[PDB]
């Protein structure tokens, strides 16, 4: 049915939307730079093909695209999900790790709609960007992660914008998924739970069928986002170390 | 098997949202002003009740809830989608009509979760409120419609934080959903069409089977949001009368 | 040589709004309904006018206009400040009283820019909306403040489009202000103070002076809505009683 | 008094900026890749010093630095204001063409703050970061600035809530700012002007007055985000071409 590359599709929340579009009935491509899991992922399931390579190359990107082209001969949804969070300022994280941040971020979910500009305007397809909630709220020493969510969230509206109404384009960010707790973990965020990549999964497979949502950002993260916190109110304290 | 109450369900929005839990197996009793399109609506459909009234008054409310209770006997969920458009400071909207726009727009869907609030918390449920693009830009002459908009985008985090981690309360802002088109109409859109009732539905019922969505506002406006427009560039004009 | 009216100017936010623009070489005319302090406030400041009155009554704030005219003669701002705390869902705030927190922050905004209007068009004023953060964000039990709040931040960007180009209309959204710490209180707020009246004095007359914001919200809150709060990351703790 | 940095001081809105910190009583030193035009900018004002170079290269950030506290001797505000649209993905624009306009809109304002980081602490200083309204809506073929400019826009809470309390750093979005009209061109924008540096430069040196606003970014455009515009509504028409 549906031609289907994923980024980071090797592990967590990549590895629970490549089996989604399995279960769809679709086939899969995905690139990770983890060879042994992934290629263990992809074993004994005819419709899932691996790519090994780090997003962060344009070569490899090409070359990813490439081969997806070979095994599935038709691309009808990109999923943009590949990312490693870092350090930042008070880490005084160097330049170049910053750039590779952004490589992996930003600049491979830009270059691999490139790549598939024209497949996907011809497919009438898709393009999911996982992104986080890391891009509206931040904690301290989080400058690179951030940088590289915030660019995403506004990418995806570009592209909506560009590839309207042909592709759709959006964001899901997540908040806390597990991809491995205290009563007080859970208790803490207002939904009650941990997150699951079931959680955004659900949500990728939803957006691709919908018509009339485009360049939107969707979180998904129990509204930890959503709850007010001030020092001694309601459950919530400031400890000085 | 859940017992299900919407508001304005008698057209539109609410009909499609009220059509799609029967659909899913549900129950469903739905408040609106508007009795013979109403009544119509439910006959020869066992599992849909009407109650004729406006949200509008707090008594209504009460005994529509009553009635609920006696033909569903439990209450899962909760969408608050009655609304109607109005004027605004340019009309000199008086302030009793103003004020009317807040009572069906933003007292009725605090009033009905206040009203069902120990039956959502004892039976774990959803509070789904339809909310409009119109929360976040404004066409001139729209202050009543933006500010019951904007209101119940804020009372559904407000009552997400309330009631988390029991019930899950998230919002949907339509953008232009046919409830009765030009090419420049439907080019117009980056999504390339005109919404439909079904598009807000399916968010609905989906929202309403997740557990990791909270207190959220999603808009379903084909992009139209998202579009930067300025006068005389890629082809939009602004004509001076 | 502007005349300017204020609501709740008797005390915190707008007592310092009204002294600003006294110290700017305008007159002021508020309306509050603490008599005695706000006598006190306009004793021996002759171009400083107390009208006595709640703006939750449609009347009063007609005959406040009115007096505002008569000791005034002319209107060039339009701060809408005045607001009373409540609770919400958890403690059931009954329905009159979530209207009655509605017709201070929401109506009462919307009326007095109403009945201004044309006065405010010819002068090419200016109207400045406090709302708050809870707009944004929530604590528990929040409903009736949160919908005001949201309310007013939709009706900001409202009022700008009808009214643009002759009149701006701008909203502040206060985090803590202090009215009225231990380390704790202060270290948690990321810029390491609590808020003060000038914070947001400082704000209001620095936005009537610009032609080229309108309809926005500005948050000042030291950065508190901007952390992203996790229980047991970076100095947060999230107990269980 | 302050030293002051800013990146591409030698035009338009860095220009301003420039000369309003001037007019402050600071020194203040730019860099800029126009060589003749910021050598005559500088020449004859003793406060203000040149660097020639490009911010997209991090060798020539850290000479530029160095070269700053030489003149300085001390950096009080960091400016982050470099910056030149392109195109995107309708026009295919090269992945190193994309890296480009993320190395000078993205990666100079971190590598800038990581430089100075220490400095500004001490200093108890402030950064501020010029972004865009195209961080939030798109046009098509945007794709590079859209991800720059989102970047930086989540860059700021994160150097924020990083910095905070000793730094604060918030962010300004201009829409339409005239460096070099038709009454349709002043009509189409709500406040009825196009924007000016000086409304920019006036929030800035406001910005970097105030104690309690951090991680925020301000829209600075006339409204023209805010206003909700579809086809044949309110003046607004869309040609398909
Ligand atoms: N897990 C969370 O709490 C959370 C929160 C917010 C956002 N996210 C986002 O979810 C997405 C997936 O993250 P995850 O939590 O599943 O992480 P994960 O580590 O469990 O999996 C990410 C996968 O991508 C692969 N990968 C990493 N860098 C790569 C590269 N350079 N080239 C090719 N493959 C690479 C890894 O091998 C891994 O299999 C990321 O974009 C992340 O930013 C996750
Ligand atoms: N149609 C759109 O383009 C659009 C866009 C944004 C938001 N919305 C929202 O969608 C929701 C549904 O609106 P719609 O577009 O389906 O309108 P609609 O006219 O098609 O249907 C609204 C229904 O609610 C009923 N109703 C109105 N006021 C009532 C009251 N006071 N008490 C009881 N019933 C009442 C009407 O009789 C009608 O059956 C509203 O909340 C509206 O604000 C719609
Ligand atoms: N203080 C904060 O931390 C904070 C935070 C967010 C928003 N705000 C907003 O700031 C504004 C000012 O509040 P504040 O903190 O200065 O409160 P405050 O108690 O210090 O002063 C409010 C003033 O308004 C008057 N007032 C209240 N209700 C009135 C009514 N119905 N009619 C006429 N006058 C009335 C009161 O008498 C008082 O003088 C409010 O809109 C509030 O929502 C404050
Ligand atoms: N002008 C607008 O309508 C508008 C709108 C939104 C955002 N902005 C933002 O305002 C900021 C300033 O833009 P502007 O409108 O003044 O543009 P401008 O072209 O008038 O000036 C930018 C200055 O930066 C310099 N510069 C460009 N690239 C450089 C580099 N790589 N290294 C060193 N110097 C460099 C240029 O020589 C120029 O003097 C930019 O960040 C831009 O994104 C402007
Ligand atoms: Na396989
Ligand atoms: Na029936
Ligand atoms: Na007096
Ligand atoms: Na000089």
């Amino acid at each position: 049915n549906r031609g289907v590359i994923v980024t980071g599709g090797g592990h967590g929340i990549g590895k629970q939307i490549c089996l989604d579009f399995l279960e769809a009935g679709d086939k899969v491509c995905f690139i990770d730079i983890d060879e042994k899991r992934s290629a263990d992922f992809a074993k004994e399931r005819p419709n899932l093909f691996y790519f090994h390579g780090d997003v962060a190359d344009p070569l490899t990107l090409k070359k990813f695209v490439e081969y997806a082209m070979e095994k599935l001969q038709r691309i009808d949804v990109l999923v943009n999900n590949a990312c490693r969070g870092s350090k930042g300022i008070l880490s005084s994280l160097l330049y170049e790790e910053f750039d590779y941040i952004l490589s992996v971020g930003l600049k491979a979910p830009y270059e691999l709609s490139r790549l598939c500009r024209d497949e996907l305007i011809k497919n009438k397809g898709r393009i999911i960007n996982i992104a986080s909630t890391r891009a509206f709220q931040s904690e301290p020493d989080s400058e690179a992660y951030a940088s590289a969510k915030g660019g995403i969230v506004a990418l995806t509206h570009a592209l909506a914008m560009s590839l309207g109404p042909d592709v759709l384009v959006n964001c899901i960010a997540p908040g806390w998924i597990n991809v491995t707790f205290t009563q007080e973990d859970c208790a803490a965020i207002p939904a009650g739970k941990v997150g699951t990549p079931k959680d955004i999964s659900n949500m990728v497979l939803f957006l691709c069928q919908q018509d009339f949502i485009t360049g939107e950002t969707i979180i998904v993260d129990g509204g930890m986002s959503k709850r007010m916190i001030y020092h001694g109110d309601w459950n919530w304290f400031y400890k000085i170390d």
